[PDB]
């Protein structure tokens, strides 16, 4: 059987196919969030590498920031619920999610049936996000995608003191100007954000395992400084963006079953 | 005699030379502040201006971010102690002062002599200070000087959700692309700045008189829309970006008459 998640997110949008509730046939991220031509231009991807359509899909639930401003899906779930499913999906032993997503950073305390015992979110302050780095990306001019392997370079990473994403960036142009090296330059970055998000994490407690996922989690650079931040292991899956649309195609599977 | 206040903030260099301790014969705001050249080009301006020179000049006080870090002046005092003594100097009874600068805010409460009894100040955070406003005339492709008059306009503000600098700038560019009216955008713009101060000072309690200073109270929307959140008149003197070199230059009379009255001049 087939069944579909869909993550509608206010920066990118995820979508997985998922096979008799355990194998992963096709998955995609658009960067265009809620809102956008994000939602159809992810089915029609999905619909290619697999060569299905939509009557093979038995069940789709929708997740994220856009999942209500959206029809049809059989359900709606909380991104919550879905990372939390995904992740336990892919990684035992989970008690602490950190999704760092594209405009808030998330910190889950699960219980040992992977439901929520505590929760705490920043989504009102752009430092310690991904919004942090887009920003700083189109200011050091490369993509965002490589700002991880660019700092592995780092020899002597360069502080900044601003906490504020706008202070911040006048502290990175001057650093620019000075020909400070760009891999100094995004060290010193990542380290703002994995401050940040740390911060966070320690005051609900770090449960291991500890697990990273949201789009930024692509970021390895990030995720060794949150490693140091913290001082715990981290283990962040090989599709870290996609197990909100994971988990949303699990609960599908379930709803499969139900309908025997 | 003559004494003169430098007041080095992080945006702009304000200086000012007065005169017996009160007349203020010239006055000067350059938009570098620590360190660029701007403390220098303020003192070409003075002396320029006036045709005097250090010699003339009896005292100096420098205050601000970056007093010290300047030399050489007789003093370098306390920024919140100028403002206090600038504005309590021009406008009497004064018992809150709200000070909205390039990079931050600051609320003073003061006692019947003109003294600190309380602070709060936003230093962190862009939202609700000069920069905020500087990233916004941006975007809307005005000047910054200009955003009090479009605003007086606005009769359907465009609300922001957004409290950060970063998200709300979204907004704003969304607004724009929608086409909506530019001075709702600007009020919505200014109604953001006043809620993130005004919660400091409703915070600290209003205490009437109430007068704002800095570059920023030059921006009459900035001030109706405090005026509104505050639910209280609010006192802006001529000289807004200027009352703490005025404060520095007060200090400086009170060093010069000081110093003065250590020594005897006995004349037949
Ligand atoms: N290849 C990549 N490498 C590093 N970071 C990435 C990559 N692709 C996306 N990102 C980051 O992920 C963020 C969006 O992540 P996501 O979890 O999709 O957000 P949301 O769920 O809120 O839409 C973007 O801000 C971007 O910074
Ligand atoms: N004529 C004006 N109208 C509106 N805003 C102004 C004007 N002149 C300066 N500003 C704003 O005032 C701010 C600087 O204020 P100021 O009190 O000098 O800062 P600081 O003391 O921290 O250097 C700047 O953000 C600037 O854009
Ligand atoms: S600190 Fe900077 S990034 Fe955080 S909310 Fe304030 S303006 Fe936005
Ligand atoms: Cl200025
Ligand atoms: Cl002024
Ligand atoms: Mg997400
Ligand atoms: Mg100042
Ligand atoms: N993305």
């Amino acid at each position: 059987m087939y069944t579909m998640g869909l993550d509608i997110g206010s920066t990118a949008s995820k979508g997985v196919i998922l096979k008799n509730g355990e194998d992963i046939v096709a998955s995609e991220t658009i960067s265009s969030g809620t809102g956008t031509t994000g939602p159809s231009r992810v089915l029609e991807k999905l619909y290619g590498k697999t060569g299905l359509a939509r009557e093979d899909i038995k069940k789709v639930v929708v997740t994220g920031y856009g999942r209500m401003n959206y029809s049809d899906a059989d359900k709606q779930i909380s991104e919550l619920s879905c990372h939390a499913r995904g992740v336990n999906f892919i990684i035992p032993e989970t008690r602490t999610i950190i999704d760092i997503g594209g405009q808030d950073a998330k910190v889950l305390k699960l219980d040992n049936n992977g439901r929520l015992l505590n929760f705490l979110m920043n989504d009102k302050c752009a430092a310690g996000t991904g919004r942090f780095l887009d920003v700083m990306a189109k200011i050091i001019e490369v993509d965002v995608s490589e700002l991880g392997s660019i700092s592995m370079n780092s020899q002597n990473e360069v502080s900044i003191s601003s906490t504020c994403t706008v202070f911040a960036e006048s502290e990175v142009i001057s650093h620019l100007s000075e020909n400070a090296k760009i891999e100094d330059i995004v060290a010193g970055i990542h380290t703002s954000v994995a401050k940040r998000v740390s911060s966070l994490v320690k005051r609900i407690g770090v449960q291991r395992n500890v697990v990273m996922v949201g789009g930024v989690a692509r970021n390895s650079g990030i995720v060794r400084a949150m490693a140091r931040e913290i001082n715990t292991e981290i283990i962040v899956p090989d599709i870290p963006q996609l197990t909100g649309a994971l988990g949303a195609a699990l609960y599908a599977f379930d709803e499969a079953k139900e309908s025997q």
